[PDB]
This record gives structure tokens, sequence and C-alpha cells, in this order.
């Protein structure tokens, strides 16, 4: 039963020398793999010709529903992927984590490109830089997709997490992607991928997958394309200096393995609870999926004088768990995905007990049994800072290694001699140790968490990555970064310094921008439903005469009567030398300048987005205001109840007798549309 | 003469084979360089065990106060580096843009670190991420320094500002630079070294400068040095794949040699200013320091009919141009900086000859002559989408290759035959071509500017990198990302996800978050001076209830009678379903339930920064403000005249009975110190 | 019209209340100074309020 694999748009296989994946629980060859004889070049260009431009097509708006799409057709067919997780050697809740958390992050980046992306192909990212005086010419930055495909290789460990988690990015950018799961695991990749392409919500090209070898793909790569790598740091660093991916300049990120570390803060006692919730946050991070996550505890580091209760509390704790198959009751860790894997962790556990380590609890493995459980296992070194294989060898598998640290100092230099690492924790319940352990070692860690009482009812975990922050890591852990919200879907774009004048600058954001032309239209914009407006309709209010009697009656509604304002002693003294109005009446008068009082299309106000005092108004003074419509943001129905709205964002210029702009701001509304899309 | 290297704190140099540094114009070879047998790991041991800590203990604002300091003792003694320039074979006007520039480029990085970086050592870029229900488990992601030191390999075209280019950022992310110019031009950078370090206004250690080779440099660098490569993309592509570099995972980005385009629109006849412009803007690219800047125009894109016109026009123009020593009255040009260069030059040009282009204006210079003078060169090119050679050949001199193009999209395809630019321009004067210009080209390209009539009045220049904006480019331009602003800064930190519970994120970050633990004094927080006040300090304000006279009132005083608010009839079918209060107005009663009136430290208000309006507030509803100090800014006295304020952020969160948030928000403000800095 | 006013509020007199039970609130009266000035400091009005003021100590 061979397993296919999905390009140039046909599910085709290879001859030739195969893998096998074997069943981690019973040993039995279940799938062979092999892709040789494919023509990779073909799968390049077919992504390239018609998957791509049909991604760039799209809106950024309507690759979030594309994404929403295919997270909510994953999410009702999880019981296959749920069966097929079951021959990885996965217990339910680590299928759980994989399965759930892959199509968790799908509804993640929908929902952040739903709320924060533009309703455009272009992404304008930052506001207006001014390079002149008169403001004739400006600057702005933009992203566009690049127009290559993306090549993502995975490792085995979270086969459907680890594909999604990169996906989803990757197509929010508007690029395709060409996937090469890990040989070890592929069957349970290939089936989502299946699921993908049979649902018919995603365009044709955009998802490509290569069960077995690359073969020469990256040799046909070119400098619009991205390559993205976990795994082993000697596979990745191989990588690294492709002679085609060096010569053209091809982005490429790797992640390797990390020494992730969990200190124990001075402060605590073991009569308070941060100690019993260290334990068990150690033990968690040790045992579950069999301690094969990327970010799975593999240093403690512990007060000397703590050392002795703590390793009796953990083999306590960890002395519990029962390996197994778990398809039975009572089982609470399965097993590695293969008798490899095993071998792989026994020869590391002999290397750090090689180079002075004692057994706590479990080191040798039944190496001959047919699945491929390991104990747990609980290491302990005597001599932290002169044995350095304990800062260098990571057994992949339910194995961490316990060792002491004094005076809070030595233990944040033996948590950076890790040499780069995903993920750290520090258990404490002080503020300033926690403030200290970060200023001195978040620049080897790329996520710490302090646990402390109070964020351990909610806390996700310190081996769980959010798709809001950041997954990676300095040095020894790749170098890479992926995860970070946004930041991800930046890597699939090319960043682009536009010059020019305001209007060209207007024309080419598809927004209003300072400076720019303008359309006056003797409608008030108000009145416009959604679709009839464009960005740069603008309405030139009337004027209002500021008197003093305004700075009375507003002070007395409102009740401030700063003395810049009520005091014409203390005003005098002032910089600005008398009396001014106040800013909040400058904003309530101007929304009362503008604002179209009847019946319309303008739904709600809800936002005001940044507010600067400019120059003082005083009495005396005329205000009137400029109101242009800026930038525009369809909003999909989610139902066929709701009536179509769209934000709009209304940048607000307020000048006075001089014409001199004495405020400037921007409001976000609602306006309706003509026309729903169900 | 020779030339010294200032590492480990002293001047010293090396001994061996040398390179000559010979003067452009005469000939003579004015300085020896070489830098063998140096203890480049000594160097680099010293950098990073006095330079880096030392720059680390500053603020963010303290190193930008250095960065400003160096500028203006820079500035004062620039007579010198224009005499070493001299040196080099520029006119006044190049050495006006490499001096003033990189000058320049200091000023602008300390004033956007004064502007918008914390008054810490660490750099929170994000608001408090809600991972929770409750709000026991946040994050927010933090920037920290390396530990490390920067090695900066800069190219031999802009020995000022290429360094200072890389310097403002290496420096305000806190880590020590370590200088690597090139040989044929090293005169001049340890000049500006000699000044900065005779100063005394940087820490030691901060800066070290090697002349000649780097020896084995590289292979002593670890995780937490970063390198920056400029110049020929064979060295950088040998660069890249460094062993130790590579086994490391050092950041390494390059910038190399790129075939900057500048396209004619299908719109501009020659009748028009456009045309003249566009003259006018090629024949200052091509002639500007001999072409000697990475951002002069190569390729010059024109539709076929306007090519004769044009190839007269440049002609004419470029005729006019005379090229000789600049001491002599009447020269607009200079020389190359060597004859090597020459030879280089004219090479690349007679390979293009030999793929096919035509002489347009003089191509062969004198390969005999003491002085490196080369003729400007304008090259034709009658077949340009099937001779591959000419998009892929770049002669760094006062040479260009003039193409035609068809259909307006031709062009596009043309300017994207580069294979990755640093800079390109279009002109024109119809917005609805730049847009598809950019939609189509922008992501091979790092910067583009549209230039029309209105821009040219005050447009810094195709070739003319800004330091507000990135510069670099994908592929053949090496794949790097230059002076984007702060994203510079972010190249020499470390970002890194920080979970837990607002308190420790607000105790780890130096500012408030929302849900983390305040602080009530019996002193309304308004009374304290700067350095009284501490982020978290607190003020629950009386309560107002909200009646109907309040809504007339408020609509009557400001003018804004929306229907929400004024008709019952149309607020009866409103998603509110009855009359509401003014969200303006909540604003405003909420600043006068917490504003102080009497005289105080608070200065000025001045600013609103993200205000969203969560539910509606109705008649009978009470409102209570909680008003909680967010972050301070100390702000440094720009003489010894001015009274020393600092900017502090205020955290506003209206609540009604239900104790449900109607409104957040924060505030700026300006807050006098007791103890000015001078 | 254009003077400006700044009032001293003074506490002149206190008078403890006997409470008439244990059940009642214990409170005091206290006679307040009020002086208001304009911006010559001459006083415009001179005048005192009464005020009943809770106590921290009731005596039954």
């Amino acid at each position: 039963q061979q397993l296919a694999s999905f390009l140039s748009g046909t599910w085709q296989s290879g001859r030739g020398r195969s893998r096998l994946i074997h069943h981690a629980i019973s040993g039995e060859a279940l799938w062979e793999v092999t892709s040789e004889g494919l023509d990779m070049a073909a799968a390049r260009q077919f992504a390239i010709e018609k998957g791509a431009p049909a991604l760039r097509a799209m809106t950024f708006i309507e690759r979030a529903a594309m994404l929403k799409a295919v997270a909510k057709h994953l999410l009702s067919e999880k019981e296959r992927f749920y069966a097929l997780s079951a021959q990885t050697g996965a217990t339910r809740a680590d299928s759980w984590v994989d399965i759930e958390g892959g199509i968790g992050t799908l509804f993640t980046y929908a929902s952040l490109g739903s709320r924060e992306l533009p309703d455009d192909t272009l992404w304008p990212e930052d506001e207006l830089i001014p390079l002149s005086k008169e403001g004739g010419f400006a600057a702005r930055h933009l992203l566009t997709s690049k127009s290559g495909v993306a090549v993502h290789i995975n490792a085995f460990n979270f086969p459907c997490w680890g594909m999604l988690e990169k996906l989803a990015p990757t197509w929010l950018g508007g690029m395709p992607a060409i996937i090469k799961p890990a040989t070890a695991t592929a069957q349970l990749t290939q089936a989502m991928v299946k699921s993908i392409v049979d649902s018919g919500l995603v365009p044709e090209g955009a998802i490509s997958l290569i069960c077995g070898s690359a073969g020469d793909l990256l040799d046909h790569l070119d400098s619009q394309d991205v390559v993205t790598f976990t795994g082993s740091a000697a596979t990745g660093q191989m990588l690294r200096v492709q002679p085609n991916i060096v010569a053209k300049s091809i982005p490429f990120t790797m992640e390797a393995d990390s020494l992730n570390c969990c200190v124990l803060g001075e402060d605590v006692t073991p009569d308070q609870p941060e100690f019993a919730l260290f334990i068990r946050e150690v033990v968690r991070e040790m045992t579950t999926k069999a301690g094969q996550k990327c970010t799975a505890i593999r240093r403690i580091i512990v007060p000397q004088a703590l050392v002795n209760a703590v390793s009796d509390a953990l083999v306590a704790r960890l002395q519990k768990v029962v390996v197994g198959d778990p398809a039975q009751e009572g089982v609470k860790m399965g097993a590695l995905v293969n008798a490899e894997q095993r071998a792989d962790v026994q020869e590391k556990v002999n290397i750090l007990l090689a180079a002075g380590c004692e057994i706590r609890l479990g080191g040798q493995a039944d190496l001959s049994a047919a699945g491929a459980f390991f104990p747990p296992t609980l290491l302990y070194c005597p001599q932290p800072d002169e044995t350095p294989a304990v800062h260098a060898t990571e057994a992949f598998g339910p194995v961490a290694t316990l060792m002491p640290a004094q005076n809070q100092r030595h233990a944040l230099q033996l948590a950076c001699a890790g040499g780069g690492s995903l993920a750290g924790t520090l258990v404490t319940a002080d503020p300033q140790i926690a403030r200290q352990f970060i200023a001195d070692a978040a620049r080897t860690h790329g996520r710490i968490q302090i646990l402390n009482e109070e964020s351990a009812k909610e806390s996700t975990g310190h081996g769980s990555p959010l798709p809001q922050l950041v997954h990676g890591g300095p040095g020894r852990a790749g170098g890479g970064e992926e995860l970070g919200g946004l930041r991800a879907v930046k890597h699939y774009m090319q960043r682009t310094a536009v010059q020019g004048s305001p209007t060209m600058l207007a024309a080419i954001s598809k927004q209003w921008v300072r400076g720019a032309k303008v359309e006056e239209d003797r409608i008030h914009p108000f009145r416009k439903y959604f679709e009839e407006l464009q960005p740069g309709d603008s309405l030139l209010t009337p004027r209002r005469t500021m008197t003093e009697a305004d700075i009375v009656n507003f002070a007395c509604l409102s009740g401030d009567h700063f003395y810049a304002h009520m005091d014409k002693i203390a005003a005098a003294e002032s910089i600005f030398g008398e009396r001014v109005v106040h800013g909040y009446f400058v904003l309530s008068a101007a929304a009362g300048l503008f604002v179209d009082a009847g019946v319309g299309p303008v739904i709600a106000n809800y936002g005001l987005e940044s507010l600067r005092f400019i120059e003082p108004v005083k009495p005396g003074d005329t205000i009137q205001v400029r109101l242009t419509c800026k930038r525009k943001t369809l909003k999909k129905q989610r139902s066929a109840e709701e009536k179509p709205t769209g934000v709009v964002e209304w940048a607000v210029e307020v000048f006075n007798q001089h014409q001199t702009p004495v405020a400037l701001y921007s409001i976000l509304t609602l306006v309706a549309r003509q026309h729903g899309d169900f």
C-alpha cells in the first residue's frame, strides 16, 4: 500500500528504493514510501503558473475566509485523523494537541487576517512618511506576495500541527506550498492534504505534497521561493549550504534541536504551591507524547538545597506513569514513533551517562520488544558547570537531567549555557526575580514563561506554541522564527519602500494619504453606502468661532476645570500665555460640524485612533474641518441573517483661520452595504 | 605610511603581505595596508567583555543621546574628512553626499530613538496579548540586546555612509561593532574611527576597526554575534557558507550588485516635463561619483517609439559632462577609485558588447593613464528579451544600457528580468500606470520611486537611500535589509515571547499592563512629579450618573444631533434599541472625573492613543474611572534653559455600575521633573 | 467679570453629638470658616457652613 504524493494536480507515486512506515505499537510495516522518478520541476512549475496567481488575485479577506472554510472542513473530519494518529504511538491527548492545535492555528490566522489585514492584494504596513517641506515627496512601505513557491520540510513530531502552522501564513501571504513531511509519519500528513484537496475550498495548485525524497527540487528553485526546515541540525545545516539556495539568495529558515530548561527560583520552599506546580510541570513536559516535542524540558535547574527533595518528588510522581498501548485503560504515556528513534534516544542517554550522569530512574529500554516504548528517565548531573555534554546532548524522548545551582545567578548562567533554546520556564513568586531572569536570559530563549500560582490556572504550558507568539530561538535552536501572528505572514512577502507624491502613493495604496487629491461631491459622505464610497471622498464643513462662553460651558458640562482653561492668573504663567479651549471640546465640536444627523448608512462610530493636539485654540479662533474617507474594509457576513457592513476609517483635519492644523486623527465607523455576500 | 587598526583598545598594525592605496587622480601609493599577526580573538573578546555590557547598561534614551553627541562631534571636524575624500576621486558634491549623509543618518537615528524607544534596557514591542478567560495568563513580546559583537564588512563606495549606516542601529541596539572597510578606501574610515575614539563620547570597546584582512575572525564567532556584508556577490556567497557561521546559526545578511532600472511610462510624450526630468534623472544617476553607487541606474527601459528621441537627449546632455581632476574648475564628474576598478568596468563593458550591445557614447577608456578616469558610456540593446547578459552583467561605473519595450507590460517584464534589484524608478503622470507597475514589480525591488512633476521638486533621488526606508532587495541584490528605521535596530536584538500573569509581565516590562496589580496613595497622581511617579500608581474616581439631561446638553453644546442620541423613533430600531450617550461625552466626563484642577506637575495632555467604545452607556447608568500610570519616558534637556519634563502615558478605564468596561484608552501627558540633566 | 476667585476653607469649631442609642451612627457637628478672595487677595465674601461629620468611635 505505497503512499501517494500529490503534485502537478495528480495523485501518483514513485518506483525504487523505498522506506517503510511501521506501527509504533505493534511494529508491522503498514505503509511503503517512495517518490523516485517524479518530476519535481514540473510540480514547481505547476504551483507557480496556476496556484500562485490564483492565490494572489484574492484579497487578504478572501484568503482569510478560505483559511476559515478549510479549518471548518478539516474539523468536521477529525476522526479519520485520530485513527491515523493512533498508529504513531500517541494517546488521545497527544493526538488532541496535534490535530486540534493545527486546526486552531488555521482558525487563529483566519481571525487575525479578517481583523487586521487590508481588503486588497497589496498590504501598506506603516503610515505615510513625509520626506519634504511643501509635501510633494513622501514614502510608505508596502508588502506584496512573493511569486514563487514555499517549500516546508517538516519533522515527524507534529505531522498535522507542523504542517498547518506553516501553511496558514503561507496562504495568507499569497504563496503556494509544497510540503515534504518526515517519512516516519507521512501517512497522517497525506490524509490531511487529501482532505484539503477534496474539499474544493482552495485554488488549484495551492497545495502540493511530496512523500519521500525531495529529489533535486532545491536545485530548481529561484529567488522568489522560500524554504523552511524542521528537524536535526545536521540535515538543516546541509540544506543551508545547498549550492543553488546560496547562489540565488533564497530565504532559508531552520528550526533545530534545543535544550529547554526549567528553573526553580530561590524564593520558593517545598511547603509552597509553586513547588508542587513546578513538579507537575516538569513531569507533564517530560511525559506528554513520550517527550517528543521540540519544546519538551531537558534540563532542570534547582537550588542546591532543594535538590534532594525535588528529586524525590520527581521520581515519586514519575513512577506513577504507566507506559503501554494507549488502547488499554490505565495507559498514560505511549511509545516513540519507531524503533530507530528508540535506539537514538538510548544512545544519547548512553552518551550522557558516559559523560558523568547518574541514573535516578529508568535509563535502559527494552531494545528488542515490538512496540517502541521507552521508560520515563530522570538523570542527575553533579558537576553542572564542568560537564559540557549535558548542555549539548539532547535525548529526544522522556528524558531529563536534574542539576543543582547556586546564588540565583549560577542558575542564570546555567540556563544560558544551553546555547540557544526555544523555550524556558521560571517558577517563582517574586516579580523582581522574574525581571532579573528575563533581562539576563531572554537573549538565549525564544519563549519564556514565568510560572506562579496565578498563571497556573489557565496557563497553556511550557511546551505549547501559541499561534500569537513567536516560535524559534538563536544558536542551537536554528535561528528561525515562526508563528508570530502576522509576523509569520510577512515571511512570504517582499517589503518595498515606495517614494513619490502623496497622490501617487494614495493611488498605489488604494488608501487616501495626507496631502493627496480629494473628491468633493456635494452629497454628504455619510449618506453613501459602503460600495459607493471611495478613499479620497471629502467634505469641507462650515466654521464655528470659539468663544469664552464655549470654554465655560464645556468646563461646566464635563467637569474639567484644569487651570489652563479656567484660571486666568495661572494661565498667564503657562506656556500658552492665556486660557485656551479644551482639546476634547475641539474634538466634540468637530464631530458636531461633520456628523450627518439623519438615518443613513453610517451605523456606528465606536473608535478614535490617533489624536494629537498640535496648536492651542483660543477664544476668537474659528475652526473648520475636512473629513476624508481614508480606508475601507469589507466585513464578511457570518450568516445569512446579519446585515452586511464594512469598516470605514476617516481622516479628520481641524484647521483654524490661518489654515493651520490644530488637530489630526482618524475615526472608525461601521457603514452598511447594498449587497451582502451571505 | 602604514594604516593602523584599532583593536583591543590600541592603535596597531600588521606585518607581511600588504595592499597599497593609490591616489585615484595622480596614482601615487600613499598608504600601505596590512593586519597580519593581530590577535583577532583578543579583539572580539575585548569587544564583548567591556564594550557590550557598557552599552547594554545604557537605556535607549542614553544611547540615542550618545549617537547625537557623536554626530555633532563628527560634523564639526568634517573638513579633514573632505580632504581625505579628495584622495578617492570624488567631486565636492559626491563627498558631500557621503559625509553629510552618514552624519545625517546618525542624527536621524538619534531622533527616532529618543522619540519612540523606551527609557529602559529592554524593549516591549507590542501590547499585551490576553491568553485566558479570567485574565490570569497573558503574553507580550520583548526585545533585548544580543551579547556578541557585530562585524560589518563594508564596500569601498561609501566609506563614511557605509559605516555609520550600520553603526547607528548597531549601537542603538546595544551591540559593540567591529568595522572592516574595503582596503581600497580604508583611509577615510580610519579617520572617522579616530574622531569617534578620541572624542571620548562612546564607551570603551564599543567600536573596533580592522584595516586589511579579517584573518580568522569569523572562525571565533558564536551565536550571539551578527555579520553584515556589502560588496561582490562571490565574496559574500563565500562568506555565507563559512563553516563556523553555518554551524552556529550566526545571522548573516548580504548586499550585492544589482541592475537598477528606470522605466519611462507609456503615457509621457517628448513635449511633457516628465520627459525632461526623466533625462535629467538618468544622467544624474549615471554620473554621480562616476556611477559607483549601488543604486546607480544600469538599465533604461523606454517605449519602442521614444527610443531614438531618448537616445538623442541622453547623448546630448551626457556629452556636456566634463570628466577630469575635480580640483580643476570646470569638472563635473571625477574618476573611479582605482585602475583596477577601471579595468573591471572596461571588461564588463566589453562583455556587454560581445553579448550584442551597440555603442551610443564612448565605451573605451584609457587603460594606461595615471588617473582612473572613465568616460560616460551609454549602450544600446536592440533585442532585450533574448540577450540574457544585459540582465545579468553590471559594470560598476558610468555605464548604462538603453533598451526598448512594448505594450506597457513588456516593460514590467523587463524590469523584473533583473532578478532582484535595490532600486527602480518609474516616470509617469498617470496614477493607474503607477499602481500597475507597483503591483507587478515591487516583489523584485527593494525601493521604487514614482517620478512625476509634483514629486520632482523635492525628490531626494533615485540613488539616495534615506534612513527611514529599507535598503535592500531579493535575489541578485543579496536578500538583505538595512536602514528601515527601527526595523534595522531590531536586527541586533533578540525577540522573545514572555508568558505569565499580568502582574509578572508588568514587573518584567517596567510598564503597567491591563490586569496587573495597582497601588493607591491617598495623593492624587497628577500632583506627583515625574520622579515620584511609578507605573501602576492608580486612582479610583467618584461616580457620575448619566441622565437624559446630559445627552441633551452635550448634543446641544457640541452640535452632534446624530439620531442614536436625539431621535427616539429611529433609535427604537437601532441595534441598541433606545437612545444612548455620546461616546465623546463619556470621554469628556471621564476627563472631568479624574483631572486635577490646580497647578501641578502635569503640564500638557496633547494626546489620546487607542480609544474603543465597548458597550453603550444609557441614561440611568453610572460611570466611574480607574486612572493608572502606564509608562514613563524621560526627555533629555536640549539646553540648560528649558524645564525638564517627561512623557507619561496613562491607562484610562471607564466602568458602568455592573463593573463592565465601556471605554478603554490611553492619554499622553507632559510631566515636570524635579531634577534636570542639563 | 474678569476677576478670579479663590477660597480658603478652615475648620472653625467641632461639637460632638451624643448617640441617642446604640444604633444611630456617631456623628459630630463641624463649623467651617469660608473666605473667598479675588486676585488682589481682598475678601469678597465671608461666612460659616455647618456640617455633620461621621465619627470613628461612638460612645453608645
